Parts: C-alpha cells; sequence; structure tokens
C-alpha cells in the first residue's frame, strides 16, 4: 500500500465512521433506536488504523535525520483522526518511511470507537437528563506493536477540541511556527504588523485568522474588529494566525500568565506537531547591570513552576536547542541593529527562573540562595514551562524575554502601567521573535536535530 | 597605591613572613626556642592582605565585561599568597580595577598566619613524636569587607600543595588552557605531538613539563623519559604542560576514572584561575545509530555522579557555554575534515549521563527510565563533574567525548581491551580538543561571558 | 543424578557449546556462513543448566549451617559457566545438598546462549566494520524456579572478564582470603613478605601471581619484576596472589582510592565466592586522642559514599561480623605485642565515615554535625563500600584502618608524601591483616555465620 493510497483509505474509513456514528445518534434521539452490537464489533464507529512495517534491512538508512526514522525493525501502528486536517503531515511522514526505508503501509479499522462528542459537528446538543444518560450509556464516550506517532486518535481529538475553545480559532488555521506572549500589547503589535503584511503584495502573508472569528484578507472593509475585545472574555488564550499559501505562516498565542496556563496550551498545541514555539514575553531583571528594555536569551531554566514536576522531575536536564538559540541570537543582532559583541550591551544570555508564585518578592530571602546558586539572570512565569513542554513533545523551543522591570532594584513596574523604556521595546521585541522564525523557517529541516529523540522515538515527527 | 607598587609590597611582605617562619621553625628545631607572641601579633607569620576600594562613581562603568567589575561600592579584600606565581594574574586584575574604575589599592599584613607546612620548601626533615607535637602546638597550623577574589590565601596554599602531589608537576608550569583525559593513550598522543611541536621552530610551544620531573626543551638528548612509567604509581593524576613563552600553552591532566577524582582535581586546579578546561575522553554510546569512534558534544548532563549533590543540588541547572560549544563544534568540523552538515554523521550533540557506578549495566532496567527521560545519548564518569566544577569555580567548560563502545548493543568494550575503531580516533580526538583550545585562545576575552557570574561575583576573574 | 556425575555433564555440555560457538564464529569469519537457527534452538550455544530439587522432607535438616541449606521445598536452578574453574566450589556445594537433604540433581541445556565475546579465548577480535556488525547481529551478544546460586552464567562470565582486566591477573589464581589496600606501599610490603614466605620451606605459600603476568616460585632467578611498575598504568586495581597447594592462600588487591572503585572491584570479585575480604588501609583520625600510626577497628559505618545508595538505602543497617571482628582484634593484640586491654592505647574501635569527597575538609562545618551524631572516629574512602558490598554478596567482611593523619588537628597530610610515622606503621598493619586471615582460616567453617542470609538465601554459599 502507498502513501497517497493510504491517505485516501484513511479519509474514507474515517468519514464512514463519523457519519455512521452521527446517524446512530440521530436515530436514537429521534426514535430511541440503538446500534446493533454486531456492526460495532465489525468496526462501525472505529477510527482508522495506520500501520507501517519495516523488515529492518536497508542499505543506507538515514542516521542523521531527526525524524522519520526507524530504530529497529517491526510494526508501528496508531489510530488516526481528522485525516484531512493532517493530510499534509501524514503524507510527508508516510512518504519518508515509504521511500527511504521502503516500508509496508496498511490501513484498516482499529479497535477504538470515536467518542460521540467528537462527531457532533454543529452546536453541542442539549438533551434532557434521561436523553443524556442514555447517550453516555449506549454510545462511545471518553474513558480515563510499537507506537507509530506521538499521540493516538483520542488524544488528538481531545486536544483539537480544547485548542479551539481556549484559542477561539479553527485548528486548520494554526501555522507551524508559534510565538507565545504573556502581554496583551504583543498581539496588538502583531495584528498591526500582520494586516500591514497582507496589504504588501510581496509578503507571503495572505490572511489573518483572529481569536473570535474575524477572518482578514487583502480585501476587508475595516480591518478593525481584528482585536474584538470580547475575545479576552471568551477565550483564556486567544490566538492569531498570519496564514500563507503553503501554510508556513506564524501563529501567535497569548498564553497570559501562570505556568498552569503554559502547560495547558502546550498539551494541546502539541498534537498539531508544530516546528517550533518561542516564548516572547516580559520578565524581571535580577542583575543590577540590566536595564529595562534589555533582552534575555534563556540558556537554561530554574524550574520553580511545579506544574510539570510529576511527569518531568526537576533534576532532568532541559537543554537549549542550538539551532533555536542561534536564530534568537542573530535575530537580536539584526533587529536591534548592532552586529558583533555589541549585542551583549542589550542582550544577556543566562539562566531564567520560572515560578508559579507571582509575589515571589515577598519571600526573596528564601529564594536568594537558589537564585544565586543557579546564576539566575531574570524571572518569569512561562518560559521553563513552555521549554519543558517543547522538550516533552519534541518541539524545538526557545526563550527570548524583555526586561520589563527590576524587582531587586526599587524599579518594580507591573506591565500595564507607564514604563516608557519597556513599552517602547514591545515592537522591536516581537520583531526579534518574528525574524528568528524567518531564520528558522529558512533553515528547512536543519531546524530539527536529534536533541529531543527518546530511545523509543516514534517514526513520525 | 598602584598595581606595580601593590605587587611589590605583596612580594615583599610575603617573602618576609615565609622567611620569618622558616627561621622560627629552625630556631625551635635546633634550640627549642619559641617565637615571641608580640612579634606574631605584629604580623610576623601573617600573609599579605590585598585591598581594593571603590567610591562607587565612575562615568562609564564596564557593564559587559565578564570579570574585573564592581557590583556595588565598598572595600574588597583578601589574603594573598605566592605573589610571584600570581604576579601576572594579580597585575592584570588589579590594573583593570585601577584604571577602569579608578580604585584605591592598598597592601598590609593580614590577621592570618601561614600554616608552617606551607613554608617548609623542603619535602622533609624528620621530626620525632614530641618534636612534631611541639610544632603543631606553638606554630601556625590548618584548623578547619567583601571578598576580592574567589579563594583566600590559605585555600590557595592548600590547593597548590595538592596540585603538585597529585599532578607530579610544579604549579608554575600550568597553562591557562586545560584538557582532561580519562585514558592513558591520550597522554602518549599528547606528548608525541608535543615534542614534535617543540622541534618545529614555528610552534610557540617551547617546552614540556612532565609528570615526574622531566623537563623537555628543543635541545634534549633523548626525549623518551617523557612518559616515565613510574609517574602512574606516584601520581594519581599526571599532568603534562606544553609551555610557551607567554604562558598560553596547553596543560593536560589525566584525571583517570571516577567522579571522586574529577572533583578533587578541579577543586585545586581552580585556584590557578584557568581560562577553560575541556573533558576529552571516552564514553559509551547509548544510541543504536552511534558507531564506535563517533563523537559526542555534551549540551547538558544527567548528574548521577553524587559527588557534588551536597554543594550543588541536582535541580540546579548546569548550562553549556556557547563560546566553548562553538569551539568544540567547529574544531570537530575542521579536524574530522568533511565539515558543514556532514559532521552530524560523526558528531552527536546531546545529553550525557555521568555516573559513579561503573558497572551500571548490571542495573540497566532501573536506569533506563531516567536515561530515556533525559534523552541521554552517551554515558561516562567525569563529564558532569568537570562541568559542574567549572560552573562552580567560574571556569568555562566543555565536553567532547568519543564513543569507545556501545553497552546497550552487544559491544561492551574496555579501555585496554582491543578496540580497533576507538584507538584509531584517539589521535584525531585529542586534536579536536587542541584545535578547540586554539580557537578559544584566539577568542581573546570573548571566551569569558557573564554566564557564570554570581550576584556577589568577586571583582577578580 | 549425583555430584561427580553432574559436574561431568556440566563440563561436557559447556565445552561442547563454547567449541560449537567458536566453530560458528570461525566459519562466519572465513566463509561468511551463518549458524542454523534450528541447532541453536536445540541448545547449540547455550550454557549448561544445573538444577537441584528437594521434596521438603528430611528428618534432621541442618538449621545452624550458614550455607548449603533449603528454606522451602522445590526446584532451584541456575545457568553454569567455567565448570572447571568452579569444580571445587560446585562439588562442595552440590554434595552438601545431595547428602544432607538428599536432593535430586540434574543437568541440561539452558535457554541462554553464551555471548560470543566470552568464547574468544586468545585476544579480542579486530574485524573491520561490517565484519563486527555482522557478528553482533547474527550471534549471541551481551543484551541489557528458585535461584540455586547467587550469580547466573552470564553474570559470572561478565565479572570474570573484568576481574582479569582490572586486576591484571588470571581468575584461577585468586585465593579465598582477600585483602584490600588503598596505598601502594602495602603491595610492596606484601610482595616482599610473600617471596620471603615462598623461600621458607615451611610456609605453605609456594607461588606468587603478580599483576602483569610475573609468576614467582621457589626457583625464580631474580624475584624483582614482581612489582613491574608498568602494572599501575595498565591495571586500575592490581592484584597479587600468594598461592598455596590447596588454594587457601591470600589475595591482595590494591583498590586505589574512591568508592567508585571499591564498588566495582567487589561486584566482580564476588562471583568467585571468597571467604572473607578485609579493608586494610589508611584513614584520617578524627579524635584528638588518636596518634598517627594508631589503628581503627570499624564497628559501624556512616555511609557518605553515595555509590551504593540506590541498591542499599542508607537506613539499612550494615552490621559487624563478630567472627571477623575478633580476628581483627586479636590479630592487633598479637602483632602489636600489646596484649589484653593494653591494645586500647593503639587500637580504637568505633564508627568510620567513608566519603566520595576527598576534599571533605573544605566543608568540615557541614559534616561536623553528622560526624558527631554518628560518634565518628575516623574517615576514609572505601571501608563502608567494601563492607556494604560484602553484606550484599554474603562475603564476611571487616575493616581495620591505620591513622595516617589528623585533618582536624593541623596535620592534613597527603599519603604519598613524607609522613614519617605512617610509613613506619605499614608493615605491622599489613601483618595484622595477614594474621587476622590466618586466625579466620583456622576457624574453618566457623568463619561463616547466618548474619548475611536473606530470606530467599540461595542454597549455594
Amino acid at each position: 500500500l502507498t502513501p497517497a493510497q493510504a491517505l485516501d483509505k484513511l479519509d474514507a474509513l474515517y468519514e464512514q465512521s463519523v457519519v455512521a456514528l452521527r446517524n446512530a445518534i440521530g436515530n436514537y434521539i429521534t426514535s430511541g433506536e440503538l446500534p446493533d452490537e454486531n456492526a460495532r464489533k465489525q468496526g462501525l464507529f472505529v477510527y482508522p488504523s495506520l500501520t507501517v512495517t519495516w523488515d529492518g534491512s536497508t542499505t543506507n538508512p538515514p542516521k542523521t535525520r531527526a525524524f522519520g526514522r526507524f530504530t529497529h525493525a517491526g510494526s508501528y501502528t496508531t489510530t488516526i483522526t481528522r485525516p484531512t486536517l493532517f493530510r499534509s503531515y501524514l503524507n510527508e511522514q508516510l512518504t519518508l518511511l515509504y521511500q527511504d526505508y521502503g516500508a509496508h503501509i496498511s490501513v484498516q479499522p482499529s479497535q477504538h470507537e470515536i467518542p460521540y462528542p467528537y462527531v457532533i459537528d454543529g452546536s453541542e446538543l442539549t438533551l434532557d437528563r434521561s436523553m443524556s444518560a442514555g447517550l453516555t450509556r449506549y454510545f462511545p464516550t471518553t474513558e480515563l506493536f510499537s507506537p507509530l506517532s506521538h499521540f493516538d486518535a483520542r488524544r488528538v481529538d481531545f486536544s483539537l477540541a480544547r485548542l479551539r475553545h481556549y484559542t477561539g480559532t479553527p485548528v486548520e488555521h494554526f501555522q507551524p511556527f508559534v510565538l507565545f506572549t504573556n502581554y496583551t500589547r504583543y498581539v496588538d503589535e502583531f495584528v498591526r504588523w500582520g494586516c500591514s503584511q497582507i496589504l504588501d503584495p510581496d509578503s507571503p502573508y495572505i490572511a489573518l485568522s483572529c481569536a473570535g472569528g474575524n477572518w482578514i484578507t487583502a480585501e476587508t472593509e475595516a480591518p478593525e474588529e481584528a482585536i474584538s475585545d470580547l475575545a479576552w472574555k471568551k477565550h483564556q488564550m486567544p490566538a492569531w494566525h498570519l496564514i500563507t499559501a503553503d501554510g508556513q505562516g506564524i501563529t501567535l498565542v497569548n498564553i497570559g500568565v501562570g505556568p498552569s496556563n503554559a502547560k495547558t496550551i502546550c498539551d494541546h498545541l502539541a498534537v498539531l506537531r508544530p516546528d517550533v514555539w518561542l516564548m516572547i514575553g516580559h520578565c524581571g531583571g535580577l542583575r543590577e547591570s540590566q536595564a529595562i528594555g534589555d533582552y534575555v536569551l534563556a540558556h537554561a531554566y530554574l524550574r520553580d513552576d511545579h506544574v510539570l514536576d510529576a511527569v518531568l522531575p526537576p533534576d532532568i536536564p532541559i537543554p537549549s536547542i542550538a539551532e533555536v538559540q542561534r536564530a534568537l541570537y542573530d535575530a537580536t543582532k539584526l533587529v536591534s541593529g548592532r552586529p558583533g559583541e555589541e549585542v551583549k550591551q542589550r542582550l544577556r544570555t543566562g539562566t531564567v527562573v520560572t515560578t508559579d508564585d507571582r509575589n515571589w518578592e515577598l519571600r526573596y530571602s528564601a529564594s536568594a540562595l537558589r537564585f544565586n546558586l543557579s546564576r539566575a539572570v531574570a524571572i518569569d512565569m512561562e518560559s521553563a514551562t513552555i521549554a519543558a513542554q517543547g522538550y516533552r513533545f519534541r518541539v524545538p523551543y526557545g526563550t527570548l524575554l524583555c526586561v520589563s522591570d527590576k524587582p531587586l532594584h526599587g524599579e518594580i513596574k507591573l506591565p500595564g502601567q507607564a514604563n516608557r523604556f519597556y513599552e517602547g521595546a514591545i515592537s522591536e521585541h516581537l520583531q526579534i521573535g518574528i525574524r528568528a522564525i524567518d531564520l528558522l523557517r529558512a533553515e528547512g529541516d536543519r531546524l530539527h536535530s536529534r536533541k529531543l529523540r527518546t530511545f523509543n522515538e516514534p517514526p513520525f515527527r
């Protein structure tokens, strides 16, 4: 079986099942009819199942590529969902295994049914008590030889649903290069630069999906509702997508503040298999030689975020991704206009502390030892969490923060208040983020190294 | 008071005290005479004390330099020892503070006497029971406003004595660029390349101090006793110094195996304030795609060495020094020929596990989870310790190991056992180390960044 | 099936397999021929498998003996290797179970093939890339009801190989009574005393295997190369075996310094099932009443060695072995002349701290609390590790150190230098060790008590 073929059979099998389930649900709602246990066992509501096998013998196996490789020989499977949405990805990946390793592809009904909530397309239903009880009782609901991908069908559906809700955007609009910001003024500056890019008939950016719904293209009456204030009341983490023809745009998510939030957003955004996400936000400068408006390139993190300690113990080393570091570095060199060791007067590379206690100042003395011990240089509340999640989900990551204040030196200024020197840098900052992406996008596959491959790393990127 | 002046008064005061103490000791040994408590209180046996003050007001204070800076205004002091040995360093540092900040230097007797063992230039002079007791009873012994430097007089003397003993070399011969190796064959290759360098009338290398005593210069009968086998029985960590006129040579120390050793050696070598030390040794490849002879550039460490957990908790992040990473990377590009992106076929950049349990294989199962969790790529027994010590003592560090075997893939091999493919690269490996040093030496001050500065970082480098 | 019979069938089955594998390997090397999977399944490369069963009903079951007992009724099995080497041991053990319990012995091919490295007798192979790859791919490699013995076939082969490498000696020369030393001068004194013993036609000692190869017997031209300095460069832990007719000699291993090393050596030496190993080395005296040259009989250990914390938690109690303690005690009484309670002026029995941080002095204040809390009396770097390993592998153990300096009292000496009084003591010390062994050897089986038996203690000693 071949790539293109596999995709079609996936498309087919999937549509078939979702349609079959929707039908079953309606038939129950209207007449109270139940599905026949036999057709289900036969794979009525089941997700398609994609399997790739390798005999383990190829003359020149790619050993440098970061993804799309085989560690050993055998069969790798996984359930599939939204084949259309993932068509690009699925093809790119299957092709690599098909050609480079000459793998045996095959598609067929899995043993996992699609939870009914994931097939109810229009507005969520509003059945009475009994009606609901009956649904969750007679229909597929959510429950609490080697993996072919990182997430299985159910995990992906679960996250796709959330991404929409939190983001206030369609999962189809997300771009491969992500930018995370903890300050509202960053979106403002992003949207503005965005629309600008659309009108420029040279900028590949041809559209702008906005948290809330607004779709903005070259010909759009009043490009004002782009930042419909109502967004920040309906969506905990609004997103904005500067889309391009080939879908190599830039997606920006304003994760807001709290490690709790940074973990949550990444847990879902991860299923879309991004190429890289960058933390572009404000932070506190801990060194006296730092001036508000300066930049910090995180090269390590003191994880006082707690949110990921369970799944990733604090003594597990979270490294810097060289490729992402250079991009962030050079981007600062170019955008800030000063080439050479000149940048060091505006950029400090060092260890960043991420914490879940915003009023950490109230306990400085207690923190001070660890702060010194780790040669901390700045402090924030998302960095380490974003990095850690990138590390966990194999998504290149990087952190470039802008000093918005110096807690340890009288100058405490809560973002939103008058802080000339910080505020005036918000635009340049966002630009360093964007340029870093440009640089990384041009890197092609170089972007991805083997730095995050686990021993059991799935063949799919 | 000025730099040159301060240095001379230090020289003076020091010589005076050591001589005064040697005298006191002889006078006791010969006649049983004791020193007069009054002259001691006056500063008879005391070390000189160097003090630098800053009023805290300079128009353009260096804020980018990594060392020789002032965080705040005030008086910084420290006891001084072996002023002659540290003449170069002491001058370079005092000068920076004198000029750039216009600091007020001053020298004067401290309140700390020199332990008598540090002044007995002679290995020994046989004293019986009572003679000894009398000595430790009536003479200075080792009894377990801001800091100007990292180590005080006693701490330095302590380490200098050891460095000699462990190394089998004179502390005066140590060079600013250090190479650490865990395999005897590395020294062989180093010595050979060294002598060759001396004979070449273009290679700045004009001498070769050898563990044991042998001093080798351009005109030396038989440059054979260079590796006097007796060294490895008298010195737990033999050193070899390829000295140059200006003292910018290369020092190589064969730390042998065990984290216990790596810590010990660094504790002492640190007082000589090196410019960078590199871990050039063997390791086990944990990834299937690795081949014996390949290289590993550590970009993080899983610290299972235990030896430093007390003074530096495992959750404290130890980063990579960008400058050192590039040098190690580029050096591998150049030396292994075939540069560019082909290097990735021979060099893997990833996390290295350092452990104190050599037979860790006997417990693989237990380790496996953490190995996977940390995306480990290789395993050794010094890396993380050397790195962590560099981190602690503010000495740029880097690790570039060579896969000598693959424990997880039927190929457990021992350093001594026949390993055709590892042995073959030992020369090329050492060359990558040396080239990286060359590259870093040429970096001038660029080598030193602010990545290791603590909040209370001492003015002196 | 009977003892002698079982040993022969083991001998047979083993030789057969190793020969068959060697043949297979050659056939591959020369023609590229592969073994037939069928013959392998049949047990072509497999180790013999020794099984003993007990119906669980004997009138007077030995309940006092320390080893060779049955906890419950059932079948106890294990793979066997080098039957010839273990002939003595294997017989002695199988006999005890055969007679005392009337057990049913049986031998037969196991399910475990012998890793090819263990059958290549001469020197390790040096095949090219492909040749090696092919070997590890098509042949047995090292991959990472109740047990009859402590270690199975593979584990034993693994350690036998290492013992040779680290020790620089043939596993067949190892004697039942072991001495561990952390100072080179101990071997010197041992060798000297050894040759002396050989020449004396009353001393059972008739030979001396030396680390490096040198075999010394009564008629050996120049007994000088006994301590071939080259040993300490090729062997991380040289051994010397004072052999006797009946193999009840004394083996001395210079484990050098570091807990990492002590663990490693015991991991392997353990498979030879020694009768007892003693830690005879130097240490630091922590009590002012102690004088350099004094002895310390460890009766407990503060485990700051970290190296065994994983496998044996620090709160698990490591006791003293009464039998070994008496021997060590009396040996000090006899050898030091001082009889009765006079010994207490030269020997202090107390708790010893073992650490992996050699420059622990640099942190005294932090240690001091625990030191006091544990009534510490001396400090070293192997004791607790050797003791713990003995405890782990059921090998009676004991520690008798010699004070080589007093860190806490102005004499932070560096053993490997000019410490007059410690040097003098060495010979007497080594003699106490040797006398203790004599005493224990005479103890016959008394030596072994039930103090180390686990609940599942294997039948074999």
